[PDB]
Formats: C-alpha cells, sequence, structure tokens
C-alpha cells in the first residue's frame, strides 16, 4: 500500500483527526498537524523516511459525521490535490444517538453513513493513487455494550465499503481491541472517545504499518 | 539494558524533557508528562509493552545546567525512589556562554559540567538498577561552529563519564546528525536547541533502542 515519494497525503476526519490543527488547513512546518496521530504519521515519515518527501496535511474538523465530511469535500479535500487521502469517521454518527438520543436531526444512521462513504470513495478513488479507510473506534471492550455495538456495525459498513470499491481499510478498533486485554480503558482516554497521546500512536502505528513504514 | 517490570523510571534534564510537565512531579496519566520525547517513551511503552508495567516519571525543568539539576537532586529525583533514573543535560550550559557570555554566573564551564556529572553517577549508581546518559544536542550540522564544537565536548565529557562508571551513555546527538543529513535543521527546529515532534521522536526511540524495546 506503498506511499510514492513526493506526495502530499491528505488525512480527513473528526476532532480526533483535528487534534487543534491549522485552519484554513494543517501543515506540517511547526505544530500545524495538530499534537495526535495525523502529526505523529508525518514524525515518523520524517525521521525514518526523510528522503520519501512526504507532505502530510490535517484538513480533520471536531465534531463531524460523515454528512459533514461530504459537504465539505471538493472544497476542503480534493481542492488540495492529494495524492493519497485517508479518512476515519463514524464516531460522532453513532455517539450523537446516545449523547443525543432526541436530538435526531444530528443523527447518521447506518444506511446513510455506508452510502456517503461509498460516495466519497466512489468519487475520490479515480483522482489519488489511494485512499485508506480508518475505522472508527470506541474504547469499549465489552462487544455487547449497546454504543459499542453499534459502532462495529459501523465499522463492518466501512469494511464492506472498502472492499467493495477494493480500497484498503485499517482496523484501529482491532487494534485497540488487542490493547485492552492488557490496559483498561481509563489509561487510554478520559471518555472512551477521544484518546491520550498512547492511544494516537496505536492509531498512528497502524496507519504506518498499512502504508509498509513498520 | 533492560527495564525491569513493575519500575519507576524517572527522566531528568531541562526544557527538553521538562516539555511541559505536572507540578511537582510529571506522572503519565493524561498528559502529566508533557508533550515531548519523556511522554512518546510512555507511550511506547505502554503500547508495545503494557505487561512490563513501567512508570514513566518526568522531573525535568525549563533553564537547568547541571548545577541546578545537582542542587535539587536529592529532593526531586531520589526522594522519588527511582528504581532508573536517565539525564539529559548540557545545552544550557553551554547555550548561556553564547547567548548570555558577560554574564558568567550562568555559565558553567566543561571541568566544572564534567566533575557534577560524575558526582551524579557515583552517587545515583548505588541506588538504583541503572542510569541513563542521554547526550545533549545542538541542531547545528557545521561541526566547526563555535557553540557546536563546545557542545561536542560537554557529550564527549559525558561520555567519558558514563565510560568511567559504567553506566549507559545514549548519543542523542548522533541520531540528530544522521538525521541533519536528510532534513535541515528549520525543520526539526525554530532555534537550533528546541525541536518539534519530529526530533522529540529521535529522542524518544534513542532511548527506546538503547533499553530493548525498539
Ligand atoms: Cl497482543
Ligand atoms: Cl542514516
Amino acid at each position: 500500500a506503498m506511499i510514492e515519494p513526493g506526495s502530499k497525503l491528505v488525512m480527513v476526519g473528526d476532532s480526533i483527526t483535528d487534534c487543534g490543527r491549522a485552519h484554513p488547513v494543517g501543515e506540517a512546518p511547526r505544530g500545524g498537524l495538530g499534537n495526535g496521530y495525523v502529526a505523529l504519521v508525518d514524525a515518523h515519515l520524517q525521521v525514518l523516511h526523510p528522503d520519501w518527501r512526504i507532505r502530510v496535511v490535517n484538513v480533520g474538523t471536531s465534531g463531524n459525521t460523515v454528512a459533514d465530511v461530504a459537504r465539505r469535500w471538493e472544497d476542503d479535500v480534493m481542492a488540495l490535490q492529494p495524492d493519497y487521502v485517508s479518512l476515519m469517521i463514524g464516531v460522532n454518527d453513532v455517539w450523537r444517538q446516545f449523547d443525543m438520543p432526541l436530538v435526531v436531526e444530528r443523527h447518521v444512521g447506518i444506511d446513510e453513513y455506508r452510502d456517503t462513504l461509498r460516495h466519497l470513495v466512489a468519487t475520490t478513488k479515480p483522482r489519488v493513487r489511494e485512499m485508506f479507510l480508518l475505522s472508527p473506534f470506541y474504547l469499549e471492550p465489552n462487544r455487547s455494550d449497546p454504543m459499542r455495538k453499534t459502532v462495529d456495525a459501523y465499522i463492518e459498513a466501512m469494511r464492506d465499503v472498502a472492499a467493495s470499491e477494493h480500497v484498503p481499510f485499517v482496523d484501529v478498533q482491532a487494534e485497540f481491541d488487542r490493547l485492552l486485554a492488557h490496559l483498561n480503558t481509563w489509561v487510554l482516554a478520559p471518555d472512551r472517545v477521544h484518546p491520550y497521546l498512547n492511544g494516537h500512536l496505536v492509531i498512528a502505528r497502524a496507519f504506518l504499518t498499512a502504508v509498509g513504514v513498520l
């Protein structure tokens, strides 16, 4: 799943991608990528593969569902002329159903989620070298917890789109499940959703492994 | 030079180590370790070796020379009953000679630096499983630059103290020199001294390699 030298990699998502990145566009120099997994991906590429000249860009936005991502996709993502795009999205699409159950217009149901991911992949894939779908995740080891069960269904929908569109799927949730057998969720996040540096390192390493750097 | 499971590792130094860590003592939970190499060391230990149960602690203090470290050693470092101690120090000892050349009581010359390091190792080694000396560094590839030449001399004084006491020496400066052949210093720091995340990852990986994790 190699990243060609001299390429621009645009990483898209919600707050976990955002991590305080610069506006309108987060770039590597200084701290413009924020302080989470996107900044860690860039740091590993520059420290281990500086000659690859990979330009990493962050356009994550806190609170986004896949509907928000789709609305801004051409202007915020494709206008940057990416060679590679990654997308992690879905935790908010599910979370709103639990933290705002009566505020139904904030919810994105699974059919809208799957259809919107399919459209984004279908329009993006012909214009990039590769697109990477990164699973949303929820740091709850009990897969019968209702929200965890719903997140797993959305992850499956993403996996199915990745398979049907033939783009790579990075199962970040599976990496957390392995780690949660050793560490309890409070070590990784204050709220099962937004990880500390440790969980951002899990995401970055999963992505870097998917692109053959680790 | 492995770290035995269930051990407390206290990391000491100047702002490079500090990185906004919590007072009076920086601990892992949340962001108490700051947002630099000490936090990255802890993150890798917990993600890759959670069963090791390594408690990482940060007592770095911005602006410290080795004289400042020695003054607070017993109360800030040894009182924590460390199993392992790391120390990176020296860049300020040198830098003050250049940024405040006439303010001589802020300078620490090489004989004082060497003798103070000797004393810190001598007093610590019998009380810990292992101590690690981490080179200070200066992100200037021209070895003839006067400050870079002086930093190199202090690094070699530290290396010689480590060899005399038979404690591990981690040559962080050498890892930066290799990377500086590929990336210019402005990619790594705004001032040749305080690195961005990329440089903190260089330091963390050098430490982790020295303890057998990478
Ligand atoms: Cl495992
Ligand atoms: Cl090399």
